[PDB]
């Protein structure tokens, strides 16, 4: 399938298994950000729901599939390809819902459903909207969708600004310096340093911050989940131009992003940014290697370009350039194995 | 080979992924007490490594390589079946041993050596000595020794004993709980309260804790790596009698390991008993699912049964009895899945 063929089978084995754990799925629907406006996005929405036909993709617990039934959904296919299918089936049953919601296992990719459908639920985002790639199995359910259907979530704008933290730079630096030890137990290390520091600082990191380190305005990169195709996911192009705010040292840049339900009724964001309540998304940053120094009124201009691999994630490249200098920064990030740093 | 017919190659692809990793080796570096127990083990029994031919099961970044050459060995072979191969090549080159230590890449049980060996030296230990199932793959290696060759480390010693932890035996059903939710945003969870439950005693518990949990000397499993076969370690039970010390609620058993370098001048061991300072492995803990009420001077016996998987792992059933009342639990545990709650 268009699953199996872009995804090696040890990474999704990995995947699956780990979205079979009821922990996991607690840790997620305590996030009562993302749990609460999920729900309000659909109910406030209740004519977008009201006798259609859904799909949920990725329905995991259900939880999203039950929404849209308290909504008046006439009829809910539930798609899940881990063992929290079963799980999913007996929450149907217990809050008898058979009526309305049919749990189907499998891959979205490889099941086969009885009907074409009115709108499609999921959440696919992941840290940094991309990471784990599940928004290329949601892009793909749309086979299943009806002409002038909708999708919830409708739109995804990942920001993307430069910030400065002497301190996060410092911490992983001294991390990799570890490896400049030309007598560990009498051992030279030395050699490995460079190969050191690169691991460490192609991991992005996951946690928050105060936006006081942000040195520019975001830039915005939208993707249109009604028009665009699986195959744009597995190249992203991100151009940026920043007009830099205050001078000092650019240790990287911070992503974040928000998904918006339009509805019919009315329009709802789900927003990760740091100006806005902790989610169990976080925010990203991604480090460089070798920062660049800039002043306020100074241009920070690149590009970051993601590009899908057979691991179920992106190698990220970041060429970054102070315009009025021509001092550059390249750098590569592997997003599938981030620092967890909260 | 024998390592792909007892290993999914879903499982292998993951366990290699994960030793690539230069932060992982670091992590191992800085536990001195083992890194500094390996070096004065090898270094204090020069007399077992000067002018000998050395197999390093599984060296990763070298470094026991680099004590057996520090020691005097004539040659090293240094097998090594992640991409921390060509790290410790690079090392070994930086280091000016080319000529004594020959980094092997591949499986142990795959790859073709020229020679037959004096000793083998190898750190195989997972947590509870047996997770990750790599003590079998040192002891594969013994085609490769000449006869009355020796192996550092030489013994295993598994302790277990029974702990009361009522907190922790209290913090599983607090955790399931959220599940026993009759209105979780409009939706009745509680069926899954019970396999919440289930999923939680399923999982060992990796972390230290204090000594004062202990209700009775441990009793001790040894495994003599001169002397048992690969296939001791397919099926392993061990059983066990213990005389309680203290009066009340036993909610499980504590486990932790020692191991020794028998050598020529002398006997060092390297322990990760709760008594001893910390090291990377912890200690683990396996809940029974019911508590058993025991008084000092009884006797609570039992079994602990560790069969051998082909996720590179174990399935763990723990039956236990207090003889003097005949009040009986069990349980069984997935070593694969540990709670690391450190
Ligand atoms: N091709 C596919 N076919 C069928 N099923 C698929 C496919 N792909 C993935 N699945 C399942 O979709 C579920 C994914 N969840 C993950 C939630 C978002 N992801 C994050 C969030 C934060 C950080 C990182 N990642 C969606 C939410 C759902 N409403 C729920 O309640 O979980 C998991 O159960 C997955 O197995
Ligand atoms: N069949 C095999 N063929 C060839 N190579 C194998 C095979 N199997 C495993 N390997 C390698 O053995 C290395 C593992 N050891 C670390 C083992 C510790 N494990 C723990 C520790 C704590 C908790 C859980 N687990 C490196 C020690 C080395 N002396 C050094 O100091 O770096 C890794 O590089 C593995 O890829």
């Amino acid at each position: 399938s268009v699953f199996s063929e872009r995804t090696e089978e040890s990474s999704a084995v990995q995947y699956f298994q780990f979205y079979g754990y009821l922990s996991q799925q607690q840790n997620m629907m305590q996030d009562y950000v993302r749990t609460g406006t999920y729900q309000r996005a659909i109910l406030q929405n209740h004519t977008d729901f009201k006798d259609k036909i859904v799909l949920d993709v990725g329905c995991g617990s259900g939880i999203l599939s039950f929404f849209a039934a308290q909504a008046g959904a006439r009829k809910i296919y539930a798609v899940e390809a881990s063992t929290m299918a079963q799980h999913a089936e007996v929450l149907v049953k217990s809050n008898n819902l058979t009526d309305r919601i049919v749990v189907i296992p499998g891959k979205v990719e490889e099941v086969s459903l009885p009907e074409q459908v009115d709108i499609i639920i999921s959440e696919p985002m992941g840290y940094m909207l991309f990471y784990e790639r599940m928004l290329e199995s949601y892009l793909h359910a749309k086979k299943y969708l009806k002409p002038s259907g909708n999708m919830f979530p409708t739109i995804g704008d990942v920001h993307l600004a430069p910030f400065t933290d002497e301190q996060l730079y410092m911490e992983q630096f001294t991390k990799a310096n570890f490896w400049y030890q030309p007598s560990f137990h009498g051992v030279d290390l030395s050699a490995l340093r460079g190969a050191a520091v690169d691991e460490y600082f192609r991991q992005p990191v996951v946690d928050t911050f105060d936006i006081r380190i942000l040195m520019a305005k975001s830039v915005k990169y939208t993707v249109n989940f009604l028009e665009a195709k699986e195959g744009d996911l597995h190249r992203i192009e991100i151009p940026f131009k920043f007009h830099m705010l205050h001078s000092g040292l650019v240790h990287g840049l911070a992503f974040w992003f928000d998904v918006a339900f339009i509805g019919s009724i009315m329009t709802v964001w789900l927003s990760t940014a740091p100006t806005e309540p902790l989610t169990h998304w976080y925010q990203v940053r991604c480090l460089f290697q070798s920062p660049l120094f800039a002043k306020a009124g100074d241009t920070l201009s690149g590009t970051c370009l993601l590009i899908a691999n057979k691991r179920q994630s992106y190698d990220i490249s970041i060429v970054a350039q102070v315009d009025q200098t021509g001092s550059k920064s390249s750098n590569l990030l592997d997003l599938k194995n981030p620092f967890f740093r909260y």
